[PDB]
């Protein structure tokens, strides 16, 4: 009952094709723990066959035409995309699929623009005069032809790029006249009306195309907000489907997340990027971390309804842009925190299950073996009015005290970032007299609840316990 999110893609996998085979292959096991609902990587084509999927060159090409010398993206073809889309859903797990919007990348050639140079410090701050430069923006998907789309992108869709190609320069370009490779992308303009009807329009072929349940909104700190809110509104009125969405607004301040989520009507969540931040934070200071913390500042202790947490993922891993990656010690203490509580929609790393194969010293292992008992404990127990015991600096924990709807529900669940210990807590008077034990099999003596619903929960120390049943 409880629905759990599982990111499905690592940035350092293997540009084999076979990924949505392997995402076929591995509908059993998802159902089997719980996994009611995977967030797929970009599935259309990039700058490259190898592109994990942001460069976004043509989103009408999932693996069909071939373009950018390949016809398969670097995880399949768009068949194997659709069977295993297939599988999941006859397994009941829903498929988001990612949106890569603010942005195109690999123009098909340069177009002579007239532009001005900013501020890289205030980039609305003009600090050149009109001057022509060669940019990458003409796009024309000479291996798609108008097929699904007969749409051509030029300049003037463009707000700017970073780079003029005839003189080789990288200074910050605004397009002028209008109504490393990265550097060579055009900012999409959302203030022209041809850009902001294909994009809806595009986003509703997106979503019939694969049959899509729900999407992923990458980077929208930088896409004009009321744009998002409405494109979300169109996708879900001309589909006449619930569309579930989050957005990936990156800033650790909950001030500019609710700020967005106003601005946006609250029609779809956001990630909780400052929670995860405070879990980097703790994996860090080897016991220092006040535990007590963990229940302010974040997005689910506000906006539960709104968040989507996460552990780490593709950004935070080894190696990445923004690498904050949870030490793997404090990992499963994490995913205990935002698989067994009651608030927020939880989502699983698969660089955390499988591990991540980037070339650093300091890649994350598979846990899955550690994470399955949580998946399981949240799965089956997590259900139930919810106690917290966050009285202590080292030793916090919560109870769910189950619900009848679901059978031998309830739990006690408890984390350490310093030593271990014991605490009582209330686990409701109507699982009395009953017989707990460590799901995570981290601590083997059993615990029996009171008379009175009470009892005294062990933890190992930088360890979790969850005891059930």
């Amino acid at each position: 009952l409880n629905g759990t999110l599982m990111q499905y893609f690592e940035w350092y996998m293997p540009n084999d094709g076979q990924h949505w085979k392997r995402l076929q292959n591995d509908s059993a096991y998802l159902a089997e723990h719980g996994i009611t609902a995977v967030w797929i990587p970009p599935a259309y084509k990039g700058t490259s066959q190898a592109d994990v999927g942001y460069g976004a060159y043509d989103l009408y090409d999932l693996g069909e035409f071939h373009q950018k010398g390949t016809v398969r993206t670097k995880y399949g073809t768009k068949g194997e995309l659709q069977s295993a889309i297939k599988s999941l859903h006859s397994r009941d797990i829903n498929v988001y699929g990612d949106v890569v919007i603010n942005h195109k990348g690999g123009a098909d050639a340069t177009e002579d623009v007239t532009a001005v140079e900013v501020d890289p410090a205030d980039r609305n701050r003009v600090i050149s005069g009109e001057h022509l430069i060669k940019a990458w923006t003409h796009f024309h998907f000479p291996g798609r032809g108008s097929t699904y789309s007969d749409f051509k992108w030029h300049w003037y869709h463009f707000d700017g790029t970073d780079w003029d190609e005839s003189r080789k320069l990288n200074r910050i370009y605004k397009f002028q006249g209008k109504a490393y490779d990265y550097l060579m992308y055009a900012d999409i303009d959302y203030d022209h009306p041809d850009v902001a009807a294909e994009i809806k329009r595009w986003g509703t072929w997106y979503a019939n195309e694969l049959q899509l349940d729900g999407f992923r909104l990458d980077a929208v700190k930088h896409i004009k907000f009321s744009f998002l809110r409405d494109w979300v509104n169109h996708v879900r009125e001309k589909t006449g489907k619930e569309m579930f969405t989050v957005a990936e607004y990156w800033q650790n301040d909950l001030g500019a997340l609710e700020n967005y989520l106003n601005k946006t009507n609250f029609n779809h969540s956001v990630f909780d990027v400052p929670l995860h931040y405070q879990f980097h934070a703790a994996s860090t200071q080897g016991g220092g971390y006040d535990m007590r913390k963990l229940l302010n500042s974040t997005v689910v202790s506000k906006h539960p309804l709104k968040a989507v947490t996460f552990v780490d993922n593709h950004d935070t891993q080894p190696g990445q842009s923004l690498e904050s990656t949870v030490q793997t010690w404090f990992k499963p203490l994490a995913y205990a925190f935002i698989l067994t509580r009651e608030s927020g929609y939880p989502q699983v790393f698969y660089g955390d299950m499988y591990g991540t194969k980037g070339d650093s010293q300091r890649e994350i292992p598979a846990l899955k073996h550690k994470i399955e008992p949580i998946l399981k404990a949240r799965k089956q127990y997590a259900y139930g009015a919810q106690h917290d015991y966050f009285d202590h600096h080292d030793i916090v924990g919560w109870t769910r005290e189950g619900d009848s709807s679901v059978a031998n529900s309830g739990l006690a669940a408890l984390i350490t970032d310093g030593p271990g210990g014991a605490k009582r807590m209330y686990v409701g008077r109507q699982n009395a007299g009953e017989t707990w034990h460590d799901i995570t099999g981290n601590r083997s003596e059993p615990v029996v609840i009171n008379s009175e619903g009470w009892g005294e929960f062990h933890v190992n120390g930088g360890s979790v316990s969850i005891y059930v049943q």
